């Protein structure tokens, strides 16, 4: 009939000085070593439920799913959001939402052949791009992100962005710039602190200069959809949610008005770029520490793909290394390490501890997929964690990147595509090539927060 064990909070600051707020992840990982694996830390006056390990992560957010189903809290992200659109919102907001959502990915392409043709002319693009370089030694960065952002900013848009296009470039830098915030230890003292640092000057403000171009961009391209939609033939995502509005314009009582689009319409650019864009970033840079795994990568594209047509989707069921490559990639990555903030809906009992209504609860993710118990080595890439002695692929219940549960990642089928189709194709184009040796090239992440964030490094793409 108690709430988690935990160190002694002292007020307003709560577990302030039992934490190191440039590196979360392991401040909580060493209170875990004391009070086990389901411990409540104090981040300020937010009252939250750590879980740490598979079981604990699993047993709540799958076996308790609707008990665990509430969205959290993020700091940063809720400056400009507020609680409006799919990604931070809860109850018929959230139910709503995330059912329209779903749909409307489904109905322009996602998980079907829409998107996967879209992906291979948009990786065709990432080639010419790369072997535009001439082999130049250069930051991959928004090669990348410019790639992934036009997959999904086809979703959302209509078209795609012209890789010339300098609001384009800079729309990435804002996505990159936050993810990057919420990485340090700034970002992270802000969880703790918003209700003061808010309104304080400093790293916070630049920040929200970010979310707030991110916001007026989108609102300015979906005043351009007004004036110019077709009522009977929508052409994006922003023009299927202008339909729905009118068809709830009656209805004082609906989700469905100008604030719930411009946000979800925002939390998808931002959560279908970044997200898979830093998940390649960190995958190049694993293959260049490791020419083993590179060359056998090779040697499964040479067999199954050839040199001439384009790798599509189909592919990865005869490619059993590369889907663990990839797989490796987003453990050893630990793209979100600690989820997206959940929230429990109500009064719950959980492994003899008590868990009020309105608590926050933290999905260590990151524990999960450095698991000690379902990876033989989880402090190393090793493909061979998702592979069985007789090289066929071999699944785990541990690798929950994408997290587990009724509030999960929906864009889970898209980000799998997008990462089989840029891995692979560049992988058949091109040999990478570092600025230094392998023995010195760092993997370890530069900032660990909200997200996992590779160091900056440079390479050259050399034609095969
Ligand atoms: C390698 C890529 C990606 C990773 C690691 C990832 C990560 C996550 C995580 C950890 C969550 C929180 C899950 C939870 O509730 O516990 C989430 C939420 C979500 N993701 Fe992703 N994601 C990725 C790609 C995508 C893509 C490609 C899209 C866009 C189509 C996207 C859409 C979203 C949305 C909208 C949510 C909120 C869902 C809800 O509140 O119901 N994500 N993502």
């Amino acid at each position: 009939g108690k709430l988690p064990p935990g160190p002694t909070p002292l007020p307003f600051i709560g577990n302030y000085l039992q934490l190191n707020t440039e590196q979360m992840y392991n401040s909580l990982m060493k209170i875990s070593e004391r009070y086990g694996p389901v411990f409540t830390i104090h981040l300020g006056p937010r009252r939250v439920v750590v879980l740490c390990g598979h079981d604990a992560v699993r047993e709540a957010l799958v076996d308790q799913a609707e008990e665990f189903s509430g969205r959290g809290e993020q700091a940063t992200f809720d400056w400009v959001f507020k609680g409006y659109g799919v990604v931070f919102s809860n109850g018929e907001r959230a139910k709503q939402l995330r059912r329209f959502s779903i749909a409307t990915l489904r109905d322009f392409g996602v998980g079907k052949r829409g998107i996967e043709e879209r992906i291979q002319e948009e990786a065709g693009f990432l080639i010419d791009a790369l072997r535009g370089t001439g082999g130049a030694n250069i930051d991959p960065t928004f090669f990348l992100s410019r790639t992934v952002s036009n997959v999904i900013s086809s979703i959302v848009f209509g078209d795609r962005f012209d890789y010339k296009d300098k609001e384009f470039l800079s729309l990435l830098r804002m996505m990159l710039g936050i993810f990057q915030f919420t990485s340090t230890s700034t970002g992270q003292l802000y969880e703790m602190f918003s209700s003061v640092m808010k309104h304080l000057p400093g790293p916070q403000q630049q920040a929200f200069q970010l979310l707030q171009g991110l916001e007026d961009f989108i609102a300015k391209k979906v005043e351009h959809n007004q004036r110019t939609l077709d009522p009977n033939s929508p052409r994006d995502f922003i023009d299927s949610f202008l339909i729905r509005m009118q068809e709830e314009e009656k209805n004082p009582n609906t989700e469905f008005y100008l604030k719930n689009l411009v946000m979800t319409t925002l939390q998808l650019f931002v959560g279908g770029t970044e997200t898979v864009s830093t998940t390649l970033r960190y995958g190049f840079l694993l293959l260049m520490k490791h020419p083993e795994v590179e060359a056998k990568v090779h040697e499964e594209i040479d067999r199954v793909i050839g040199k001439n047509r384009q790798p599509k989707f189909e592919d990865r069921a005869k490619m059993p290394y590369m889907e663990a490559v990839i797989h490796e990639i987003q453990r050893f990555g630990d793209v979100i390490p600690m989820s997206l903030a959940r929230r429990v809906k109500k009064d719950t009992k959980f492994r003899d501890f008590f868990l009020p209504k309105g608590t926050e609860v933290y999905p260590m993710l990151g524990s999960v997929l450095r698991d000690p118990s379902f990876f033989s080595n989880p402090q190393d890439f090793n493909p061979q964690h998702f592979l069985n002695e007789k090289g066929q692929f071999k699944k785990s219940d541990a690798f929950v990147p994408f997290s587990i549960g009724k509030r999960n990642c929906f864009g889970e089928g898209l980000a799998r595509m997008e990462l089989f189709l840029f891995f692979t194709t560049v992988m058949q184009n091109f040999r990478l090539k570092s600025s230094q040796s392998p023995k010195d090239i760092d993997v370890s992440p530069k900032h660990v927060g909200f997200a996992t964030i590779p160091r900056n490094y440079t390479m050259s793409f050399l034609p095969r």
